């Protein structure tokens, strides 16, 4: 029940791992393509990891419920040729992994973006895998890495080291895609029926953005601070705790905060406002009635009553919420990447001009 893209392009999806180690890049790619058959959560170990994240055999139950659920993109469909596409690198939240934000990835793709959804190896993912050597990769002998749980004494330090690794992973993902764009040969550690040589000369190398949710929102900010190739960033309900104090004044690129209503709190909002400066471009909106999970795919995976019970759904309808976030995002991207599309029709959303939006936030700080 993950919504199809609202844009004119049809959408393909594939996975890329290169190199095969846990120091390499692992990403899910959404792209304009030339069957809506992509497996949403493709391995049992992801369900085990989700169970550990939830602190709960619970894993096998999740598996039975969601294990064959699909997401509306055409698996390994060829790339739509004849044009250069802007690129979004997307960063997932704590306890997530690369496949859980397909509602966003597929909608951006359907509007003509290539979206690289990275899977982080910083031990923030519920689960991820790699191969210990080429021989392991050849027979698909995966080595799994589960979420690390932290002592309270550890949190400050380890979360910051993690957000630094995440930013390095977004930069490495970008460097890989750009290298491929100029013809670098890559051997996908996953043996999939999509030729990465398709991506040669298909990226608009000047129109690069980073987007992310929660832990991924802090990753947006660390990445912008560290990598000037990214031209703008969109932080979806950023969890600001991982960031060091020094970074807040070191973000030159335009930055858009799109918040849920119920996730936010003063300690977090204050850090967002520390990013502000008269000489820099900053916007913020809050989606009325929304919760933290409105930005991820599980908001579409259950019915309304169960969803509200488990806080996967807010008072606002899930499709309406994600549509608002996606349209405001597209308008911001058009403005600060210099796109030649008609997304500026939603410029009003950036300013929070809608029944279901608040300009800035309703939380007040000094
Ligand atoms: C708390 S979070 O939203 O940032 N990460 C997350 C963790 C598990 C999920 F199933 C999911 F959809 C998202």
């Amino acid at each position: 029940k993950i919504p199809r893209g609202n844009g004119p392009y049809s959408v393909g999806c594939t996975d890329l791992m290169f190199d095969h180690t846990n120091k390499g890049t692992f990403l899910r790619l959404y792209y304009p393509s030339q069957r809506l058959d992509t497996l949403w959560i493709p391995n049992k170990e992801y369900f085990w990891g989700l169970s550990k994240f939830l602190g709960t055999l619970m894993g096998n139950i999740l598996r039975l419920l969601f294990g064959s659920m699909t997401t509306p993109a055409n698996w390994n469909s060829p790339l739509r040729p004849g044009e250069k596409y802007p690129l979004v690198v997307f960063s997932h939240g704590l306890g997530a992994f690369r496949t859980l934000y397909s509602a966003i990835g597929i909608d951006l793709a359907s509007h003509g973006f290539i979206v690289a959804a990275v899977e982080h190896r910083d031990r923030s993912a519920s689960a991820t895998y790699y191969f210990k050597d080429q021989s392991a990769a050849e027979i698909g002998d995966k080595s799994w890495l589960y979420l690390r749980t932290l002592k309270q004494e550890e949190e400050t330090h380890i979360r910051n080291e993690q957000v630094r690794q995440r930013a390095k992973e977004c930069s490495q993902a970008l460097s890989l895609i750009l290298d491929i764009d100029h013809g670098k040969p890559v051997k996908n550690a996953l043996d999939l029926k999509f030729d990465m040589e398709q991506l040669k000369d298909s990226i608009d190398r000047e129109k690069i953005a980073v987007i992310g949710h929660s832990f991924g929102g802090a990753t947006v900010i660390q990445t912008l601070s560290e990598d000037q190739r990214f031209r703008c960033g969109i932080a979806l309900d950023a969890w600001m705790f991982p960031l060091g104090d020094e970074v807040y004044s070191r973000i030159p690129q335009p930055l858009f905060f799109i918040n849920s209503e119920y996730f936010q709190y003063p300690a977090n909002i204050i850090k967002m406002k520390k990013c502000y400066s008269p000489d820099k471009e900053r916007k913020m909106i809050t989606i009325r009635g929304s919760v933290h999970q409105n930005f991820a795919d599980f908001t579409f995976a259950t019915g309304k009553i169960i969803g509200h019970m488990l806080k996967l759904k807010g008072d606002i309808d899930s499709n309406v919420a994600i549509d608002l976030s996606n349209k405001a995002s597209l308008a911001f991207l058009q403005k600060h990447l210099g796109l030649h599309k008609d997304f500026d029709q939603w410029d009003c959303l950036i300013e929070g001009d809608d029944e279901n939006l608040i300009p800035g936030t309703n939380i007040n700080t000094t």
